């Protein structure tokens, strides 16, 4: 059930299966604050660094093959994520995520033990690094990687749901709504495709952050100076970091200075998070509006079923409550750095990729099963629409503001559409023929479609 | 390995096909419930059969088993059981339904068949219960944990203030040089703040205690016994011994709000502020050695401030948390706020973080500091800011000269003025002391 | 147009050498003190020289003199004599000697000489004095504003809920038809949400109502007489009635910190959620009439003008929150130098909520009128109410009632009828009791 | 002293929808900024242009229009607008306002103008308030902001330079670390303003969107087809701002405002960015005797009071971030009716971070003088720097330096030649702290 590790102080009782060692366990016992630790994307990422800092000390002949190459085996099985439980360590920790970091190492030497060789976690895995440069890069390379592999091909999934539906509902006239009450014609497509450009926007504002969210530290090592490191130690590992993933958007940071002493990066990618939660709130609640009633709402539209409750709008409206709440921590982190180092890290990784995870899975059930199987209401939008009082405006060039008030007060009091009060009151005549007033009141030609 | 339900559901899991269809409709969070929550659901299940039970509506073979599934459930024996995303539906039916089917599947094991509904829902709706759990929670976080953590990191800080009652130093205003406090000064103020956290974790609970059990789908209390919230409530203080635990005031606002939460919230962001400026000043007080203030000396668990660090990354955690409790708390409608497992995620989670750093930084960090004595009185008798009481002996251009010429000269002020050959009959070496007495500036009780 | 000093001063300013100092070196938001900061700047200074006067350190004449300057700024006669920035140095010393300076030219033109520092600012520091200030005229907008503009909400809110008692509707959960309830139920929920909003600014009063005076410096009280603090207070409490004004717990805890405004924030917070709440629910029962929900009418000013500034509101009190928390954690040892922004906001936030309640009850709430058949009509028609039906004709009968009831948009009561159900197992007299919407909201 | 239309002041060019509005929201007290002002006289100015150009509005009727649209640009009339920024949430009573001064200005002139039929031409009550918030936050971020950050960019990198061979002890945790120079952490400060630049930059293709043409819902109806992309086109021509745009869907460009929530957060990652600037600082120049007495920061000892004003200028920028995202997410159908409190704080947080960031340049980081010797007798005394001496004299004898240099208060340099320990010019090269900073 468990076993015993050693250090210089004494012994600690590890589980069996566990892959850390001593000073692991020496932080699991210092930090029992939130009992959650990392997640499976910072785990892959802390893999991802480790394997490449390896291939990068072999290139320049400062580390054994032997030794690099069970380095870079134990580092791909944890990207792989075949050991996700190897990580017990508080999120709330040393705020540089030095204790991640030597957690890293030493999970790394356990694995390559088992191979038959012997790593230093320190010497060997810790080769060329820092306890600051390596928790930043492998949160920063965790963020790029949530957001172009995974957040923006699942919000793409929710702007094509959106168009097909703006599309779909091209023609599907029904009255506007401003201030909650009741305006001129527009159509569902028309509302939809608001909608989608929303999300379209908010692909825009995860590109636009790219350029810094890519950015890394490694090879700043203790204070961004690099000392302790090869001058061409970050570009290097960098390089081996975007042939193996992929993943372009990945850079050695304009500043290293900047790069440690402060995550302004995270921030700002939090920022366009923020404003896409903003934008899922506006287009949920439209959508539960929508759906509303049957009998007391607007009963516009009918969601899928998982009493019809709008579950998913409510799931998506709680997420976007997560994000802006994660979104407050991350600023709050991000401002109190001191000097070379910032030591909020944990913390803001925490949020940050939490946001990321958030509204990818929530934006991909949003898309596939609500907006996909959204029916519309049609007959009882067009009529609604063709009984409002702001459609008599055009009457006014036939039979006078003061008739056309008159259609209006009559049509809501007898529950009547416009056309029918025109006809109803004996306004058809020379003046006024039927073709002329159905032209007038053509509510899907007011939308403008 | 599973089994088939009128959807596969895992072999060793206690929960039905209801249950399942919500795993299967919300893979968002990865994160269910956590162990407070799963305990409240069990404590008000149990004391809503015992309720259901005296009334005779359900009967007593029913009601036993119920109750001691109930009882299981809130001892943490079925943490594992509650397997429902943190981002469900608004009301938290999906994780009372999760509760009400775990308990059927428990009676079954011994023999008594339940139904999920129609017993362990009896009287009870889809939109009175979870709230109910979450407030159940939030107080017995409240006051079982918080207000005792709290209290301990008090008692820490009230002793350090005590052991350092004469520890001089200098005081610092803007971050500039200003005229003498003790480190026990300093340290009775953090107890200060800590002393009215408490204050304002203790003025909320009135509204936070408050239940809706009993109000049923809109508050009406519509297929309920017309006493079924006081007597759920009354069975809930006799088996936990939380006598802050009440029905609502208005059984409206106790559905279609959760302003309670948002109020208990705000007073975890004050204590997360208070917590920020402790951690910081303390974190400050033993930077260096060579580089910072060296006024202080941390334990070690190169020292760093490491239980400084998580507290305020706690306080961040804290920050954000509240605002996404108001977020939620704002966009209720009509007769019920659907925001409420995320509220509840967040407020359990800033009690469940304030109380363990709260204990951490008060045993691993303020009850081992050690002041570095000497150093800090020397600072205080070299500083320019106490050469003002010597204006009434020497004038203010001569003490200036002292202030000058003391800084320049990296010495105390007292040998300064003696270097200069200010003592005579103008000024004697007791009249000196007397003026540069810098603990009776600092004027401690 | 200007005068010269030992610097250019306009020549109507009372202000001297040091504010013009401070108004060169911060044009950063153009915005000044507000009225409520001026006046507790003014009520501090002449509580300051009353106690300096009876501890015999001030000679009566410079009393009398401070005095009668410091009731003009309380009295807001000088609100245009304050010029400099909130954004200003942290601790509010610019506006404190902005007070010293424009009450020492007031005493002048009544030929009695004032030195700023050494009279005005007597027993006093460049650091106790602004937080006492900022304290005042927190307590006294709580106080004698915003609890009365909040029970004048609860009142209209409690009036509608008396007279709505029987406005039988039917409820909405999920945004979904729900089971009956009465209008009057819903504004007893708005009603206790203000009372409630009331409770949490008096819960805060103990440690908002602390000032720091007397503290001096660094919170010691070092060149104060040792009951200066006690003395001060006692003076304002007698001469504003403020009995919630106090000497800080802990002198130490009153400078290094602003608590006691995070806290007051989060009150108001609590009242903006609250608030958003109730105003969001109103302008949608106002909504439509023909596309919303159309349950009541809103009085025009018909576009819910006042649920929309009510929530505007609320937005703004919950920035100011942030604002205020972010400036309250940040404070270092001996002081916390966030004090002019945090007043600012702080104050705003009472003003902002005390104009809007009473605005949102008398303009908006006093004048709601119910759709009262169109209300009923929707209950009686709702699927939801076909439960008590069971124990006469069946849940299968009464789901087929139902459904039929919908697709011909018909009452639950004419269903019945019509499809026959009328008989030997139900009477007219049995139907109409088990259908009794106002009954089935349980209204006490 | 009051005319009757509702009581009016005798000299307000405002009229009765505006008295009224006056009237009616009695809340803040506070009306719109210069900036705000000046964009609607920008906006109704355009508007006119095009309706003459389309022959729909008469040639003496267009000219009265953008001759008084052009004294509200040019600040004239800044004391014309007194309605309250808690307003109706379409900002309809402020874009009334405008129309009421124009007709008041061009009567004046003996010309007859219909606030509403003649000034809100091809316009409507929605479409117009968020087309000039749009232009003020556009010409606040090009014109007013970008620029500021620039002179603090320059200021800084200039202190960067200058301090380049400026070598101290880093600090990380706040504790004692590996030396860095004062010029490396000046060039991440100014690294960080770059950012910051980059930031603003990257929001303007939605900031510059506007919904002018959209009229009540986002249609276009009762407006001419084209009215969007002419109006814009004269905006272009005569503010020179480039970044204006017709909004890329109609709908969503009134529906909601989150090209204001986006560049609110640009503006939030600066005051992030800022705070820690500011923070470093006041701490380097903390004291002299109980702080860190690295820097002397010029007199306005010495408090550092531009600090002060920025920390608490990045506290409103926060606040205001969380105020413009609550009404941003909060819009229903066809319009978000959030926008003048949206406005307020979007522009505050603009002026405020403008402003600030100018005065912080010129009047604290242009002036700051390094203690030198004093940085680098710290730098040359950290047991720090006893690591490179391992190889000479080994771990346990470089951990006794260390200890006694501490104990002493000397140099790492003068405890190795007090212990009688390896040539003094090997001892220079391995204890040489510039060298270990590694600077470019």
């Amino acid at each position: 059930n468990y076993r015993i590790e050693h250090d210089t102080m004494g012994e600690v009782r590890v589980p069996a299966k566990a892959l850390w060692r001593a000073q692991t366990q020496r932080a699991v016992e210092n930090f029992p604050i939130s009992g959650r630790g990392l997640e499976r994307t910072q785990i892959r990422a802390l893999g991802l660094l480790k394997g490449a800092c390896a291939q990068v000390n072999s290139d320049l002949g400062l580390l054994a093959p032997e030794k690099a190459d069970a380095i870079i085996a134990a580092a791909a099985e944890i990207a792989d994520g075949q050991h996700d439980d190897q990580f017990p360590i508080d999120v709330f920790q040393t705020g540089s995520g030095t204790s991640s970091n030597m957690n890293t190492n030493e999970v790394i030497a356990s694995i390559a033990a088992k191979g038959g060789v012997t790593l230093h976690p320190n010497d060997d895995v810790n080769m060329s690094q820092s306890s600051n440069d390596t928790f930043p890069t492998a949160t920063h390379i965790a963020a790029t990687e949530a957001a172009v592999a995974h957040l923006i091909p699942a919000l793409q999934q929710l702007h094509d749901a959106l168009a097909a539906k703006a599309l779909d509902w091209h023609t599907v006239v029904k009255s506007g709504r401003t201030h909650l009450m009741d305006a001129v014609p527009v159509t569902l497509g028309q509302e939809f495709s608001g909608y989608a450009r929303q999300i379209e926007a908010g692909i825009e504002r995860v590109r636009a952050c790219l350029p810094r969210l890519g950015e890394l530290a490694i090879g700043g090592t203790a204070v961004g100076t690099g000392l302790n490191a090869p001058d061409d130690f970050g570009v290097r590992v960098v390089a081996v970091l975007v042939a193996q993933t992929g993943l372009s958007e990945l850079r050695t940071a304009a500043n290293s200075f900047e790069a440690q002493a402060a995550r302004d990066g995270l921030v700002e990618a939090s920022g366009a998070l923020r404003t896409i939660a903003v934008s899922l709130t506006k287009i949920a609640n439209d959508i539960r509006w929508m759906g509303s009633g049957p009998l007391t709402g607007l009963a516009e539209i009918q969601l899928p079923d998982l009493k019809v409750n709008p579950v998913l709008p409510e799931a998506v409206t709680q997420v976007a409550a997560q994000v802006i709440g994660n979104d407050a921590a991350i600023a709050w982190g991000g401002a109190n750095g001191a000097f070379e180092l910032n030591v909020y890290i944990p913390m803001m990784a925490r949020n940050i990729l939490e946001s990321f995870k958030l509204l990818t899975n929530v934006s991909r059930l949003f898309a596939q099963r609500c907006i996909a199987g959204l029916t519309a209401n049609v007959e009882h939008l067009r009529r609604l629409a063709e009984s409002s009082p702001s459609i008599v405006t055009p009457l006014n060039s036939a039979i006078g503001y003061e008739e056309a008030a008159a259609v209006a007060k009559q049509a809501l009091k007898e529950r009547k559409t416009i056309r029918q009060t025109v006809i109803d009151r004996g306004l058809i005549g020379d003046r006024l023929s039927i073709e002329d007033l159905d032209r007038r009141l053509d509510v899907l030609a007011m939308a403008k479609a």
